[PDB]
């Protein structure tokens, strides 16, 4: 018997979720929560994008989520490649343009935005629960 | 009905140390946030020991919010006491702040950006509940 989540997670239906203790890139926030174990928040439901605006709703910070695409040619794809489910969020903010390593979402005060992977936010990562 | 493998704490709270944390997702008054601790079978936040403390401190660090804790003051005749009925040990903070007379049900403690203030209890502010851990 092991507790569903390592202590200061949020343990969420059948996962643990953690706020980022720095602020970095999206690819530096990618292997932060690869180190932990875990991956970048993958929302797959609106009870999951409600359930994570409940748990920042205290914050102003941005949090870099697992989405991203390499210019608005590509479709939003999570890390691994599955796709952004329909009718969970319109991504806003910097939609149109191209950066040189590409546009990843982040959430903030209950919308998901694209920006620049270059610049840095807080992240939240996700872990499957011990159950 | 026996469990198989008890979680530490509730789906939703936090876990840490002895005790499980649920942190608030909007503003209330002092009352209906003890209310909403009382309703779960828990209490508001009690910042008893160094590593409530330190939780706290980190969990705070994300958010310039003020969070009511379970500590108040009926008048500036009495004394600081906790939900409990026992009394502000000077160990790991003071509050900060006014106490009045004025204020229609005493003043109560909240915490924010680290730092321990008081206030009227009938404004709003985020909480936190707590209740001890299944260990």
């Amino acid at each position: 018997c092991s507790a569903p989540c390592p202590q200061d997670w949020i343990w969420h239906g059948e996962n643990c979720y953690l706020f980022s203790s720095g602020s970095f890139n999206w690819e530096k926030s990618q292997e932060k929560c690869l180190s932990l174990d875990a991956k970048l928040l993958k929302i797959n439901s609106t009870a999951d994008l409600d359930f994570i605006q409940q748990a920042i709703s205290y914050s102003s910070f941005p949090f870099w989520m697992g989405l991203s695409r390499r210019n608005p040619s590509y479709p939003w794809l999570w890390e691994d490649g599955s796709p952004l489910m329909p009718h969970l969020f319109r991504v806003r903010g910097a939609v149109s343009q191209t950066y040189p390593s590409g546009t990843c979402a982040y959430i903030q005060r209950g919308a998901v935005y694209a920006e620049n992977c270059i610049l840095a936010a807080f992240s939240i990562c996700q872990k499957k629960a011990n159950l």
